[PDB]
């Protein structure tokens, strides 16, 4: 019967190990003991796509933090696993990555897996469908299952806005910054420990907006999606992607913290190559350098066999080019 | 086929004996010959929860009447069950409910039982959950149905409005008195004999935004839902009640018809007694003395043995604590 | 799969598998072919693919019946929301595909009606066959839009059929708030197709078009919708004259400025099949209606070729004409010569 439907339950802190609490101060992340953090690390696939071939276990989260040097782990998680599963049945799986992570020492970031404009409700593919609504409901039950987890470190608002050329709704920053800022409060009123990470447009590249209308709120950071293909200089150098780079987003770490919560690449005839994500491979230590110089947080895209830019050819670790190459920078970068 | 579906009905107003329309003047309620009238009765549960155990039936109705001294229903739809028996059916047990309710004398307040904040659309539990979309078909279908019925008295548009701590967006009085006012020309298109129940925050508690920001339509109530500890006074007595109840509610009977569509009590070591509706017992004497010199409607929550603060152990009515004293109010008030 | 990350994205309708076919676009108060000729749309509708399917009755003879015996060149497709949803997005387009390949066989052209009545800001309805929301609507017509980039074959893309407020019992209406939104439904198809022509209609069930004056669309390349049943317009005096002036009064002004589609119109005898208001008249309505849209330039598509869906033009699928499908056939007849 429906009026015996249980109330919620929140996540059990006492079952975590000693972890420190991140937080932002001016355009750094920091630990409890105010040092400079960053995050480094990959995304994976999907709970319920994981679950599907049974790769959803610890030991995935092993490999990374051990044979990877990551710090972080990204869930995207797509609005249309969210149905499938259900929430109850995937915040279960959530509370076990937060259990795996917590062992580890390695810090969660949780991505509302969207790509399109929320305020018309208009998406790039059905996988990604949601509402108003649906999000903000995801966002309250999440706030409350993790209040006062330190694990669970950034909850990424919206994964890609873009209209996709103004096909799907007419952009409009000051309407994206004002839902941002109602799912910001949301959040805050429930828990002030976590960093809400927000997005600009053309698919989370153009942070532009910010530069005379940031979000108002603080303790948050800005995602960026640097795919090599995003800026398109005719000659491909480092000086002119930087300039193109600089302006578009990497301005932003000037003043806030920013996460770069996907890029990478794939050979242009390689496995799932496809527009923006091709590149010859001298894209990857000239993001590298990029990042590094200015202190910016990254998640490389994906640490899967099957969704694409691979970072990984088979479910055995085999890396792909791009693996290989991310693998020995967060090993360097951990030691 | 779907192109073969009927367009909708309404009740039949020649099926109803002689019953008085309930109208505002001022900030009361009257009946048609100008007498003052005052909404007294009992909450009982969902319609579907009555049903899903045989308990939806007009002996329910005929035990409150003539035993418990109501002149008031209020029933509470909840959109889970709105949902789960479907609007069609819902409907037709409504209108067993206004037939019932009629033959007796009685009046019906007919509420959208949703507790969260409808502009966000966020609630406190998903028996609660509902869009704009469907609330406002919610009234719609309504207003179509009971067009010129006088039984059916009071449309109370949203239960209890919180927004619990801005966890569900960020409440704003102008917002959700646009949404009443949006809801209520709605309503008025279809049928002005009706009175639309407008409520505050805070659970329905807080009308204070009404002093300076009142709801820019006649003919109009508010409800209140002053559970016993939603005031919280240093040294509980009737004077520091009485002006917290004031600031917050009892100032609107001044001017507009106020219905306390919840109220009641569980002793605070009864079994399933939770804040805010803990007390030892002498809030009923007061929240009835507060409310009788005031002239304010009510309709004690609930006449049902499962769903709490109880006013009946089970469904031969033996009456809980609460129960035995508002029963005992009730039928004094009644003949007076 | 039964996995959602294999689910592929759309496609596009292969414009190579058409026969060479004109374009019709705006130009002033006129529809153009792409030889700067006016072009007037002359046809009918057809029920809802979902109802026709439902017989066996969504067949190319239909079309070919009414390109090559009636005078159409074009026809109205219906489309219901409650329909939509039944058949699914991804089948119902197959099925306007269909309809696509045969409107270009036989050289006529397609309006794609969201057939919704009521009032969409605030997503109330007459009826729940209609019912819809504003992201259903959206994604109806990003998805049309898309799959038929670049198809001559559908010409113009009607955004919502009969706007009403039922005597303001579904909301408040406005003309801001509603003009409003015909212009984010527009942005957002002639950010995928710029060719095709938007058809926008006014409150009173798609009938008074008079805000536009001081308040039109801000776009080009729009066209206004009519719905001039005979029982709309409403003279204390029947004859032309009072007839001509309150169509003009409240529509047919618009074709002065903007081409005008009266996408529904039509009667029966007040006792015929199916009759009801405002579809009941003697006869009389026929010429009036014709005489009044042949001096305005004003095109049509009468509702509607079915024999079940009133005001019908036919009493059967052997195509028997009604009264105002035998008028009509001998007027569309005549124009085409
Ligand atoms: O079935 C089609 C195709 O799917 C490929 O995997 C997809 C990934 O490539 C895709 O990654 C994208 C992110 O979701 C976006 O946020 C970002 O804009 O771009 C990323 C790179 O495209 O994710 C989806 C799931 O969201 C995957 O389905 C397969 O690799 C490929 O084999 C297959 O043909
Ligand atoms: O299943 C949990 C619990 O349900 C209890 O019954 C519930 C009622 O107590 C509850 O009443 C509330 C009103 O709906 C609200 O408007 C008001 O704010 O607060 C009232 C409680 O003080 O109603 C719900 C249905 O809406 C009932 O499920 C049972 O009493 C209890 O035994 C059971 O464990
Ligand atoms: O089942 C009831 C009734 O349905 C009739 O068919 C309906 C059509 O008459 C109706 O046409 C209307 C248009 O849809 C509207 O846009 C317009 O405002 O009014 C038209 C009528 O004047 O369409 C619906 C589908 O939308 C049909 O169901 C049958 O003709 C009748 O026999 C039957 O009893
Ligand atoms: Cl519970
Ligand atoms: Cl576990
Ligand atoms: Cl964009
Ligand atoms: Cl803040
Ligand atoms: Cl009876
Ligand atoms: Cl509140
Ligand atoms: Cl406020
Ligand atoms: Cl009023
Ligand atoms: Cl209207
Ligand atoms: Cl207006
Ligand atoms: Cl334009
Ligand atoms: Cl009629
Ligand atoms: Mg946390
Ligand atoms: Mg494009
Ligand atoms: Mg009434
Ligand atoms: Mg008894
Ligand atoms: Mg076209
Ligand atoms: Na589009």
């Amino acid at each position: 019967d429906w009026w015996d439907i249980p109330y919620p339950s929140q996540f059990d802190v006492k079952s975590l190990k000693t972890q420190s609490f991140i937080s932002v101060k001016g355009n750094k992340f920091i630990d409890d003991k105010g040092k400079t953090f960053t995050f480094r690390g990959v995304n994976i696939a999907d709970t319920g796509k994981l679950l599907s071939r049974n790769q959803w276990q610890k030991s995935l989260f092993e490999e990374l933090a051990n044979n990877w040097g990551v710090n972080t782990i990204r869930l995207p998680i797509h609005p249309v696993s969210w149905r499938k599963l259900g929430p109850d049945v995937y915040l279960g799986h959530i509370d076990e990555a937060v259990r795996w992570a917590n062992d580890l020492g390695i810090y969660l970031i949780l991505d509302w897996h969207s790509i399109g404009y929320l305020p018309t409700e208009q998406y790039q593919h059905p996988m990604y469908d949601t509402t108003i609504k649906e999000t903000r409901d995801f966002w309250r039950r999440i706030t409350f299952r993790y209040q006062n987890v330190p694990t669970v470190a950034v909850y990424e608002l919206f994964n890609e806005p873009t209209t996709m050329g103004n096909t799907l709704g007419e952009r409009n920053w000051a309407e994206w910054k004002t839902l941002n800022e109602s799912l910001i409060d949301m959040i805050y009123a429930s828990d002030k420990t976590v960093i809400p990470l927000v997005a600009g447009f053309n698919w989370a590249y153009d942070l532009s907006p910010i530069k005379k209308a940031p979000i108002e709120r603080e303790g948050i950071a800005y995602a960026a999606h640097p795919y090599p293909q995003k800026a398109k200089p005719e000659v491909k150098n480092d000086k002119n992607f930087f300039k193109l780079w600089d302006e578009k987003w990497g301005f932003a770490a000037d003043t806030y913290p920013v996460i770069a919560t996907q890029l990478g690449w794939v050979q242009p005839d390689g496995y799932g190559a496809h527009i923006p994500v091709k590149d010859d491979g001298s894209y990857g230590p000239r993001i590298v350098k990029y990042m590094q110089k200015k202190g910016v947080s990254y998640t490389v895209w994906v640490f899967d066999p099957d969704w694409s830019p691979t970072m990984i050819n088979d479910w055995d670790f085999t890396p792909s080019e791009q693996g290989a190459f991310f693998k020995q920078v967060m090993l360097e970068a951990k030691k």
